[PDB]
């Protein structure tokens, strides 16, 4: 049974922020939830978090989590207050692989304890590291300052062996394993906005090269923005400033145009989207076309063959097999049919100010130019509505259906 | 304190059609970023030397009191006699020196008559060497005139000097650089600092020069808000051209720009490609991807976009929403109030806890004047409204759907479109 | 006679794509293309395209191609796929032989190379690189190329040469009959070595010219995503840096794309991550605002296009305003003066002189003419399920706000039309046409709660 210590007590005075330092983000998530991530990922039989300034916000973040949480009022004397194998992680050191953790335990169960040591080109200013001592810079004398192995303060012990060693704190050896990371950014600490960024750069240039590997096409992964997880397809094109945020799915051939921004969303194989498109929430078929700027909200379901145009906002609405909305248009709280076609200026009058109420639109449907469908409505298969019409009774099946021109000669407008 | 600033320089490898000075540097011409150092300097007189194209400039500049000079570069400031206490020498094409930096050397050269700028590079080829004797300046050398043993100094000459008016006008009656030894033939020993940045002392002489002093520019603008506190997305991704005041806590995603003079105000989070010009937001308002802001002025805990357009005189109360393809100009908008979907809110004043549909259209314009719409409390209108301007909606109004409103709409009244659905049976499309 | 010989039979293992190698993206273009454009500018009398698997999608993409295709169903060396070419190569004449995964060789270099080449026999294209590891090794006796030293087979001292082979041969075809059937497979890979005609050519007497590109990048192959990217910024940094010694200002060079070719005048002025597609024009003193994505376009001197504003097949004229967030599409032709603003949709739509739709709007198969106006909310209806029909709007038109104008129509020279109205009849010249007033009110009124 494995144990996680998370030390989340700082303040981080140096980001300049009314938070506690570990809720911080980074890639769209507070820097302790990439931990509590892995720690989960661990199969953790205990989670403990120290707690510091600002705990009542920490703990009101990851309430729906099994964590035993601990007030702390220096580093060792944080983690003694877990007294009343274990693993000590950094709540502010949050891209930890899951894989080097393990690589971490395994090498630690058979001595009792072990640590990450990293090798760094310029070690000024960071702890020097058979392993005998560390000696910090700040108190290391000259000689020993020309160490370029360094201290990480990850470490892996027994939770027998712990409780022996902890209170007689005013060593282990007198009674050492290390591994190091397989990226140096896995184990680096941020305390301010220069160190956060920088180690933003550092996990999305790593997330880019992980894409490429997998086959996907950047037209340039510097300036690319994963903030979660992408399952992708072969032959997919991800074209410049795309962000892609919490779980979505691309599925094979998808072209992504410059600028989208996908938030749990799947599209499936051979859409190709055009630059500036926004999705939340969507679920997207196959062979469709979508944008530019179009937005689709939560509930917006694509069949395959679907056109979404620009300046178009799709809401809580599915739509059928083949049918297109190529222009600006307003389609929320809607089921439209297949093969049907939603003329510009179109709007599902959904809200009467109080409830939300259904448009339901049929297959072969074309809805004419500046049309107002006031909910509940239904417009049967076949049916055509007329331009600039105001529809609230529902129009049936292969029927026409449409709501005076006035002219004054020789009118001269106002000066 | 007066600002003598060399602005004749033609730059051709600019190949553009306008003199050097005037190509932009974070959205303002050269000049115009020295001539603002010179303001903030209290300059009690500013004399600019121009040379080709000086119409195009004096007219960029009109509405500032500068004292103008038509046109080597000591025979430059020589030109300069008839027209000058101290004064600074800086160059129109160096534009990003720090007033900070220049008071520094003002403290120093007070204490001689006499100081100058210097700077420390790794490469010094083509530049004037610092010869010191002793740690004391003798003299400038131009790189084409520096001895072999010369060439291996490292410290080099940048133009910018503060002298004595006094001792000017005895030592300007060819190159400025020989102003230093003339000082040390008087007696005076030229006093020296360096910039705290070297991209302050960095002229530029054409495009490729240009975007990597923008450049450097940028990241220096985006690390200064990083240290106050700002969170970048990517701070290589972002662009300052005017000045920003920022509270706690802002977050600001990638490709946003800056214009103007903006506020960000305690949590404000600025969505991707957000492009704000002379716009103030107030704590806790979170704006989505692609909005536009200019002239706005945004309240708190107000939800923008995505694709928002912001217009001059947009004014936005607390708690409002914006949504996407929504243009809001002259406009406006009390406490609460929502326009979620695509409309045009022009010369508007709606009131507080209203909502406005998709479709929604201030006829604002008869095609040569403008007319106010004004919308009340609790009023609801109904989608692909057109409100023909000026009229009234009272409050707790609701007009119908696909409303033409031209009377004025009585308080608590509603207003619809009598719509007759007309039916023509088993109708086949051509 | 100068024939191209381009090898484009690779699998591509390692981009872990459904498609050959040489149909992945450079700049807006498959790979292959690239290297035909160049040939093509060469005026090569004949073009032979080595494919291999997937050799049905690249015949079918390059199909309006006047290629030779010639197929290599076993990989068993560049050398055993020239000689392929054999039964369709010519008698007279020289060859270059390219690659279609080295897609940004220069026509420039390549002409240098046939002049020095045309005085030997046979040449080809070296380059110096600071670490040679992995490539084959220049072997020099005297100053004279004797043989390529693949970096398996390279001693010490050998790998010590940093100048490396590109693969890139111009062989008089003559040379070439009598060379390529007498290639050996006799070493370890089993392959056929095309270096092997270096040797066979200093075995004739033959002296090996040799040139260098201007460019290190320009006989730079890919194999994987990340060397796809990595020259993707290779050839955008150059590009915007020339365009940069042309004259333009970019806000910053890094965030620019170009997948074409475009031609500017002088202070024209692109703004952060501008994309620029197909064949462009930006006249003088052309202002591109941020994000603005430009395909097969010509926009007229003094233009300023607010950011976000994408065009295709737009042709627009001198001192318009565009944008934000204006989308242009094929046809749309805009007169000098003309202003369109955010959400505006034109598409195969002519619009004359001075005229303005600053709001959401869609002008489709339209004609309008000068000193209009087109209020927000404005739509040609232009389809009736079936056809697309025209909508002609003349001078000093006012279109009120969200009107439908039916097509086919005319709406006359002066005339007003009412907020709200839609129109089916032609609009008399000077006439107003308006919807008949039809709110009812009811005092009173509770909304749902």
């Amino acid at each position: 049974s494995t144990t996680v210590i998370i030390l989340a007590a700082g303040k981080g005075t140096r980001m300049r922020s009314q938070l506690p330092k570990v809720l911080q983000p980074l890639a769209g998530r507070p820097l302790l939830g990439h931990v509590i991530k892995t720690a989960k990922q661990l199969l953790a039989e205990n989670i403990i978090t120290i707690y510091g300034h600002g705990g009542d916000h920490v703990k009101k973040t990851f309430a729906q989590e099994n964590i035993q949480w601990v007030e702390q009022a220096g580093t060792g004397h944080a983690v003694q207050m877990t007294l009343p194998i274990s693993l000590i992680l950094y709540g502010d050191v949050p891209l930890v692989r899951q894989t080097t953790l393990e690589q971490l335990i395994e090498v630690s169960n058979k001595t009792g304890i072990g640590m990450i040591t990293l090798h760094v080109d310029n070690p000024t200013g960071y702890g020097r590291i058979k392993i005998q001592a560390i000696v910090e810079h700040k108190d290391a004398t000259e000689a020993q300052r020309q160490i370029q192995e360094i201290n990480t303060g990850i470490y892996c012990v027994s939770n027998a062996k712990l409780h022996e060693w902890l209170p007689k704190l005013s060593m282990a050896v007198a009674d050492i394993a290390s591994i190091q990371p397989e990226l140096a950014f896995e184990v680096e600490g941020v305390n301010d906005r220069l160190q956060l960024a920088a180690l933003e750069r550092e996990f999305q240039k790593q997330q880019a090269k992980e894409l490429m590997q997998q086959g996907v096409t950047f037209a340039d992964p510097a300036r690319f923005d994963l903030r979660g997880t992408v399952k992708v397809g072969h032959d997919v094109r991800i074209d410049v400033n795309v962000i892609i945020e919490g779980n979505c799915e691309l599925g094979d051939f998808v072209e992504i145009g410059a600028g989208c921004i996908l938030k749990n969303t799947t599209i499936a194989a051979g859409t190709k989207v055009q630059a500036y498109s926004v999705f939340d929430g969507a679920v997207v078929g196959e062979n469709t076309q979508i944008g530019p700027f179009a937005r689709l909200r939560p509930g917006a379901k694509l069949a395959n063959e679907v056109h979404i145009g620009n300046f178009v906002e799709v809401k809580n609405t599915t739509i059928g097999l083949g049918s297109k909305a190529n222009h600006f248009t307003y389609l929320g709280d809607a089921e439209i049919g297949a093969e049907s076609n939603i003329g510009a200026g179109t709007i599902t009058c959904n809200y009467d100010g109080a409830n939300k109420h259904k448009t339901t639109i049929g297959d072969a449907v074309f809805i004419g130019s500046n049309s107002s469908l006031v909910a509940p409505v239904t417009i049967g298969n076949g049916a055509t509505v007329g331009a600039g019409s105001v529809i609230t009774k529902d129009v049936a099946e292969q029927s026409l259906s449409f709501e005076q021109q006035i002219s004054k000669a020789n009118y001269q407008r106002p000066q």
